[PDB]
């Protein structure tokens, strides 16, 4: 026997937390320009999730770029948004895009300046009406792709839909998204149920192939099972927090985790629920969008944070959060000793959401709000400047900014059917 440490969860502690800098011209995204241009004037987008092979390449077809996106419509006459003067209030419509939620795909041959493609599921086939993030898997030559995602309302489900791209020299379809699978649903023992809070987070699902067995592994965003309120920030929760800062507050509400699943085929049929990666207990309610990195034989465990839901006492920027481990399964550390990746500079704190980091080290997110004066500010609905940072042990740097949703490709795939 080589007696291995046993799997446990990585703690994001309160001490962790203290370490968080808004200021840190390394881990700050770049100033997004009150004039930035918007893909449509018909649908808002958001999350966008790149298509991307099993093990993470982000990759074209017949040399064709591909985005999904969650999108919602604008209602510029809707009586429910005109203002006291009649006038639209876009801030109400985009306020109301996660309700009616759908998934749409966009295309270029550039990775960028990207074509609508519409509906990837004919209206009707969802089992919910809101379809939430997840991942566009490109399978194989024919086209096939697995688009993982969360069905939301009733309950909050990891389903998959299989279907098939279609190119010509034009643009690009999606065909076939038909029936909808159930993969998985929180538990209640190791995952927050709805039942245990209305508030539960349960979305965002990233398969992927380990690089080390080759086995098939999926993260997802969820909260540490028990009743809303139940929790305790414990001595690992505060961690070693420095004299004055032992009171942990209500902070026993901020429950958030990264949670992972483990596929007994290769197909990605058939799922079974781990226990976390990730707990922050007393730190954040919201470990949105989780994904990976594998680089150096180490693994960049990013996820997606929010000033708004870090716990009592503690404070960051909406932004990119991160932990690195030589193990699939820890431990973790937070990248830069807090955890901090890329934070919102705190002059335009709302500026951009929902990044994700890409091997290439190419980091995507779309655009929220851009001040453009002392009141005043825009909506985006539309994507943000892409920017590069690069990853060095349990370090991260920022690099370089390019043009809006830019999105390269690193492998393209012949497809014919």
């Amino acid at each position: 026997i080589q007696p291995y440490k046993p799997t446990k969860a990585t703690i994001w502690s309160r001490a962790d937390a203290l370490k968080v800098n808004e200021y840190d011209p390394t881990t700050t995204q770049p100033l997004v320009s009150g004039d930035f241009p918007v893909m449509s004037d018909e649908v808002f987008i958001w999350d966008t999730m790149p298509l991307r092979d099993i093990d993470g390449n982000i990759a074209s077809v017949n040399g064709w770029s591909v985005i999904f996106t969650l999108t919602a419509d604008r209602n510029p006459t809707a009586p429910e948004y005109q203002d006291e003067q009649g006038n639209y209030d876009i801030t109400l419509d985009w306020n109301d895009r996660h309700g009616r939620a759908k998934m749409y795909f966009w295309y270029s041959r550039t990775g960028k300046d990207w074509i609508i493609g519409g509906r990837v599921m004919a209206e009707g086939v969802s089992p919910t009406a809101r379809e939430w993030a997840g991942t566009p898997v490109l399978l194989n030559e024919r086209g096939e792709i697995d688009l993982y995602y969360t069905a939301v309302t009733p309950g909050a489900t990891v389903v998959k839909v299989r279907g098939r791209v279609v190119t010509t020299e034009n643009g690009v379809e999606m065909v076939g998204f038909k029936k909808v699978k159930s993969l998985f649903e929180a538990d209640g023992k190791m995952y927050q149920t709805e039942s245990q809070n209305p508030y539960w987070a349960f979305r965002d699902p990233c398969p992927f192939r380990d690089p080390k067995s080759g086995k098939l592994y999926m993260l997802f965003e969820g909260n540490v099972a028990g009743e809303r309120g139940s929790h305790v920030v414990g001595p690992d929760e505060l961690g070693d927090v420095p004299p004055g800062y032992e009171d942990a507050g209500n902070s026993h509400f901020q429950t958030g985790c990264i949670g992972i699943a483990v596929c007994r085929d290769e197909d990605g049929d058939d799922w079974e629920l781990l226990p976390p990666l990730i707990t922050a207990v007393g730190v954040n309610d919201q470990t949105e969008r989780p994904h990976f990195v594998f680089q150096d034989g180490k693994y960049y465990l990013f996820t997606i944070s929010a000033k708004f839901t870090y716990g009592d006492g503690l404070t960051g920027p909406d932004g990119v959060y991160g932990f690195v481990s030589e193990n699939l399964f820890g431990p973790y550390v937070p990248l830069n000793g807090s955890g901090l990746v890329l934070g919102n500079p705190p002059s335009q704190p709302y500026q951009t959401y929902s990044h994700y980091v890409m091997p290439n080290g190419l980091v995507t997110s779309f655009i929220d709000s851009v001040p453009t004066g002392e009141d005043s500010y825009r909506i985006g609905g539309t994507e943000a400047p892409t920017v590069l940072i690069k990853l060095k042990g349990a370090q991260t740097f920022v690099l370089e900014e390019f043009d809006y949703g830019y999105i390269p490709p690193m492998i393209d795939v012949k497809v014919e059917h």
